[PDB]
């Protein structure tokens, strides 16, 4: 009965994003994407575009949050928190927040290294750099790229 | 049926390690310690001071290894490493092995943060310390203490 | 005489924050705490002043007073030419090198850094109060008298 | 003819930025300056006063010009038949976040960044902590070009 | 005439150091790729001279010297004064910021640094040799003509 | 009566150095630099030698003595009525590597340390670059005291 929790904004979704979620299947029995909740997207239109490039793992399932994520975590039966790290900074500020929330509710949080070509995206250059033209499809699920082109043109 | 490898040379093995040991053995269905293989304690020593300290968790076994880490995890039917980061530096460092490991082997690996208590906790540092008689009783398992103890006298 | 300011905006002081005071009264002749009055907070100065000075009664050569403006100005203004402060991360450490060598070159003050006490390393009054705010207990990571005052601006 | 683009907001131009711009163009056949404004946010000085600041502080640098800017800086490059940007570090942080814009722009654009280690004497200059701490009546005229200082107290008065 | 020195030990060369000098070759008039002669490792200096330069055939402005001694005193010697480099990380950062600064100063040489391609961000050629040596296989991370010539050096 | 061991090999001292050295003399009633050897390692100065250029470069801090010392550090502190530690830091692998000594030395033994910032001037030098640059014939004459630079060439002749 092992299982984590992937908190994020998902604002979208990015290749990065989902291969963390690949990752995270491959090793807990079961995995919980989290969309936590002011963006580009709405939670439903996070939640959908997750849903739409996670079918083929059959042990994820997807649900929007509020309020403490160790409260969200332990609600669930679960006591553990999974995502990916990137860069330094992610390292830095993430490690604060594991042990605060291993302090308070004895929740812990593993890691995992990005993978090499994801790790300078983030959702916020993706969505920056498209909105000016450049082409972003090679770092989104293709699903997500075209969502993101009629939020732009609409 | 997950489980993860957790390796190091534990010379000796710190409650640093053990925190980690605990909290994998928590999350994984299956742990294997491989104590990997110049120091101050012999692999046997090193394999009796883990096991000695582990005898709470069930699920948690202890091996020594030689050669590629993700060989080691792979005759072993797994492909999960998992390891704490104390610092800055040792996520800058295990990211590099991590990608090097997932792209050789397939084999991912997963990192926890360390207990802020054992942050500054090194086996190389205890050891020092103690060589000068500095008291690091709080930072080893009981049994490690009394065997290092007895090291420095013979 | 040696002295030290010790500079912050301590909405609410924490225990990582206390340790940090004690150990700069411990080796310095005199500290002054200087509460920064912003643009902002959950408490106001004269509640952030006497929260500390609550949790600092047993250290006779530490003051608290508010402040406001050019740091430097307030340091050299009551004959002192050092500030103290404590470091928890590396992002710690580059922002307050930055901030420090840009205070000796425009004013000649000295900054000391001391490292955290490891048990409050991942602190801070932000994550503090989001955490109490949702219910979570910070109680450990807070003297006693802010922890009680906290849960009553909650309520 | 090799040539880089050096970009910034420049709100005001440093000693630190006029030293990076003399040693890219020592290295390059062109430096074009770029002051990227944006549109949406004024600075502290207009694009007018940031390309004059800039301007007089450089007049011995005679294969470097100035030109202002928006939007995608790889636009900006790639319209001038140039694919090559320059600039300094100073810290970690500025190391971690230009590694990642510079890998952006090369993948969407196939441009180029190449980065040179500030002089040690202005590593902890920045436009923003300048600007700072002269507003409280700190002295910042050893950071700062004579083209910016009085026009920077000017504006603060 | 723009141009920079390259320098390293490239023992052996990899996909990321190729990358570096192809970028290189593409920005600067000539390229000079400076392989130390050192106290020591897999390939001597001839052979890495060797694989460096097949790697390297279509960069016309590119060519391979070795050297000793002061980084410097090669490039300037060479009528350069400009070092072109690869960072990966933080530690590759701070390492070579120093060693940048400390070559500005000693001899008014500068120093240009690329980000390396993602995909090559975890290679070192001593971690290569290491996985190789143990059967691990790295041929996605060195070109051709090096995988074929470590093969050789294992057996 | 507060005061600081200012802690190092000095093999050699820097300028980098002396400026720490004299701002712990301004802020900590006495400093005691202590010559830190290792008696199963010799460096490129003797310990009578790395004293002598401490002392030289030093000789306008009348708070400040130097003396030898070995074994843990936190022990040669507490022999002498102290409990503080005093070092500057340039980078963050200096951050990183003296918060771990200094929270290992706080635990074992009660003693602190504090810490300053490097001037900026300085932030690149270290004694191994300046003798490794030394050692093939780059002037340091500009990183290191006048009791250390021609000894040191004296030392590689
Ligand atoms: O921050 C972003 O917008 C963003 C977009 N893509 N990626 C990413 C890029 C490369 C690799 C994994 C993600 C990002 O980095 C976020 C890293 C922190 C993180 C928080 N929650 C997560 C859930 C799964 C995976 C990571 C996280
Ligand atoms: O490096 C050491 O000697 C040493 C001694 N104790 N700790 C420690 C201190 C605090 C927390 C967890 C360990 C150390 O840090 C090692 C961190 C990397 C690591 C490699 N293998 C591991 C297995 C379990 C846990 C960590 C690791
Ligand atoms: O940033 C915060 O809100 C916050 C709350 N607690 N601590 C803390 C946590 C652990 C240890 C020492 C403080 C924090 O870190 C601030 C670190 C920078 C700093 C600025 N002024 C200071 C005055 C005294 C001590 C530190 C500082
Ligand atoms: O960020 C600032 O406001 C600011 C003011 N001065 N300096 C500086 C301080 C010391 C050395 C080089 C600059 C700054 O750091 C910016 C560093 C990143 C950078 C982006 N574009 C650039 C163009 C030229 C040079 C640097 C950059
Ligand atoms: O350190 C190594 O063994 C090693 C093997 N491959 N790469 C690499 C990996 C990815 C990208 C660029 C190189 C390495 O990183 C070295 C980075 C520093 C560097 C020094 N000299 C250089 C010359 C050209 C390029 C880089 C350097
Ligand atoms: O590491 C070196 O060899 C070396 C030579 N000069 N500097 C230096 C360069 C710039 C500024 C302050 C020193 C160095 O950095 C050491 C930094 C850590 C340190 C340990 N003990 C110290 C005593 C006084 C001051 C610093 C330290």
């Amino acid at each position: 009965m092992t299982g984590a929790v992937c908190p994020g904004s998902f604002d979208p979704v990015t290749l990065g994003h989902l291969d963390v979620f690949e990752r995270a299947a491959a090793q807990f029995d079961e995995v919980i994407v989290a969309v936590l909740i002011a963006g580009m997207f709405t939670v439903d239109e996070r939640i959908e575009m997750i849903r739409e490039s996670t079918a083929d793992l059959p042990n994820l399932r997807v649900e929007s949050g509020q309020g403490l994520l160790v409260d969200f975590v332990r609600e669930r039966g679960l006591n553990a928190i999974v995502k990916g790290l990137r860069t330094g900074t992610d390292f830095e500020y993430e490690l604060q927040m594991a042990q605060m929330n291993k302090h308070i509710a004895g929740v812990d949080t593993f890691f995992v290294a990005t993978a090499p070509a994801y790790s300078f995206v983030s959702s916020s250059l993706a969505k920056e750099v498209a909105t000016y033209g450049g082409d972003v499809s090679a770092l989104l699920p293709a699903s997500v790229h075209q969502r993101l082109l009629g939020k732009l043109r609409g």
